[PDB]
């Protein structure tokens, strides 16, 4: 999505950066602050899915206020509803994600550390907030020169919904394979808060290494990639799997003993092994709540709960936005965009 880039006469010397999910992404100068800023121009008003995604995304930024999350500074777009065809989506420009920086640079301690940091001290806004994010993984992780990291891409989170969350045995499943928790695989919608901290568990092994933990090439070698690290699951993790096909599935399996962080990270910090171990826990009732990890030893030289700010208006909203036609989805994203315009 991306031709022309008309992004009225506030933003100028426009450079091509790259096409994502949506449409084409650039950086421009900002006449009125004197900054470069990213420039994001969205064209989803011929998919349902794109207009679902777009909806969410922009519901959810506009309410969320954190210095770890990425926000929307200006949106662009026509005065009218018959006249709008794209919008313009306005960032703070950031040069990097966690995913580019992985493929080429070795990360210090000390920036695993302060990475891991940022990334929960948002987590723990957005889970205040009852939403889940539902797809953390390196290329939603920003990055600016100066290594402060902002979550993006909220296309797939929902509302906290515990009491809903139980399904079948390999239910299908549309967030990344590599950051997916066990349990989706076995009995999980990825309601829960413990999805997302399973994901931040394996961004951290990920930054130990520079190679994803658990790089499955199926739904079902996802979920074995996992057990021949962690070995097999305890009778008690298993007796918490009720519905028989995922817990006889389990049963098959030859017997694994667990793999020791240590000989898979010989060069880690042991006090980041032992949240890693408590992070990728098997059973998500046992798992670290972000909290809790927040306030492991390991990263003791940051944690300040009184600089770590929660939600203000957590979500009762919508964000399935499953059974609304085409029609008043384009309404509703012209409405949530109104706040921008000059009126
Ligand atoms: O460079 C970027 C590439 C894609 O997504 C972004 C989102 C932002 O909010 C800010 C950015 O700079 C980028």
């Amino acid at each position: 999505r991306g031709q022309v880039f008309d992004v009225g006469p506030r933003y100028t010397n426009l450079s091509y950066i790259g096409e994502g999910a949506y449409g084409m992404v650039c950086s421009a100068y900002d006449n009125v602050n004197k900054v470069r800023v990213a420039i994001k121009k969205i064209s989803p008003f011929e998919h349902q899915t794109y207009c679902q995604r777009t909806l969410r995304e922009i519901k959810i930024l506009l309410r969320f206020r954190h210095e770890n999350i990425i926000g929307i500074n200006d949106i662009i777009r026509a005065p009218t509803i018959e006249q709008m065809k794209d919008v313009y989506i306005v960032q703070d420009l950031m040069e990097t994600d966690l995913y580019k920086l992985l493929k080429t640079q070795h990360l210090s301690n000390d920036h695993i550390c302060y990475f891991l940091y940022q990334i929960l001290r948002g987590l723990k806004y957005i889970h205040s907030a009852n939403v889940l994010h539902r797809d953390l993984k390196p290329s939603n992780l920003l990055l600016n020169t100066t290594c402060d990291l902002k979550i993006c891409d909220f296309g797939l989170a929902r509302v906290a919904d515990p009491d809903h969350d139980h399904t079948g045995f390999l239910t299908e499943y549309v967030a990344t394979r590599w950051y997916r928790a066990p349990e989706i695989m076995l009995n999980s919608k990825g309601y829960t808060k413990s999805i997302d901290i399973w994901s931040v568990g394996c961004i951290l092994a990920e930054m130990l290494s520079n190679r994803p933990i658990f790089p499955g090439k199926h739904y079902l070698d996802q979920l074995n990639h996992i057990l021949g690290i962690l070995g097999s699951p305890s009778q008690e993790d298993l007796n918490c799997i009720i519905n028989l096909k995922a817990r006889n599935y389990l049963l098959s399996l030859p017997h694994k003993n667990k793999v020791p962080w240590n000989r898979l990270f010989p060069n880690a910090d042991s006090k980041a092994l032992d949240l890693l171990d408590k992070m990728l826990t098997f059973n998500p009732h046992k798992r670290i709540e972000v909290e809790q990890a927040l306030a492991h030893p390991y990263l003791e030289q940051y944690y300040d709960p009184s600089d770590e700010p929660i939600a203000e208006a957590p979500f009762k909203f919508d964000m399935e936005l499953d059974d609304l036609p085409k029609e008043k989805l384009k309404e509703l994203i012209f409405e949530e965009t109104a706040r921008f315009q000059p009126g």
